[PDB]
């Protein structure tokens, strides 16, 4: 016990310089640099799952956004970490992990009961970043998991729109077949084919059509 509190306080102490740069703890650490060991001897030791560094990341964000799988299941088979824990701007960690396109962890915070409907601060769900950055995999699981098809962010873009505007084939392909609502246009008036024209995004305008 003297050893293991020791050693703590030890390497804690080695590792300040780096903590009270980004804001985090031992824990976010341990997530980052994807140690499944040191994560386990933490929070045995008492760590918060849910402390925040400078942009509001949790150990769990940190452990999708460096795809530390094995550290991810220690958080989430861990009761007391919230899942829909959010970065300041609002970001959850199934929203980064579709961003980021991190495989399996979608599918997981998913079965684990993560809020899918989700949205960051801008108003864009998981669903709206997957399809922003053509992460078609996670198109398609989030949509297999009901997650809301026509959900509009603050500008009334739909994951559709968004697909549409940066130029994202396959997910454009993967909402329309499953019946998103071409129509919705955002704040503009503007139409998903609307922004692609003008875009010169010919291929989803012609799928479009
Ligand atoms: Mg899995």
């Amino acid at each position: 016990t003297a050893q293991v509190i020791s050693d703590l306080l030890a390497q804690g102490a080695e590792l300040n310089a780096t903590m009270d740069k980004t804001g985090e703890t031992s824990l976010h650490l341990a997530a980052r640099f994807a140690r499944a060991d040191a994560a386990k001897r933490l929070l045995d030791a008492g760590a918060d799952a849910n402390s925040q560094d400078n942009t509001g990341r949790t150990p769990l964000h940190a452990a999708v956004a460096a795809d530390a799988m094995g550290v991810f299941q220690i958080l989430l088979r861990n009761r007391a970490t919230n899942l829909n824990a959010r970065m300041h701007d609002g970001t959850t960690p199934l929203i980064l992990a579709a961003r980021l396109a991190i495989e399996g962890m979608v599918e997981d915070l998913i079965t684990a009961d993560a809020d899918i409907n989700a949205a960051d601060n801008s108003g864009k769900t998981a669903l709206h970043w997957a399809a922003a950055v053509n992460n078609t995999e996670a198109v398609n699981i989030l949509l297999m998991h009901h997650a809301n098809r026509d959900a509009q962010d603050d500008k009334d873009e739909t994951p559709l729109f968004l697909a549409a505007r940066e130029g994202s084939y396959e997910a454009s392909k993967a909402l329309l077949d499953n019946f998103a609502n071409r129509e919705i246009t955002d704040h503009m008036d503007r139409l998903p084919r609307d922004v692609a024209s003008e875009r010169l995004h010919h291929d989803i305008v012609r799928l479009l059509d």
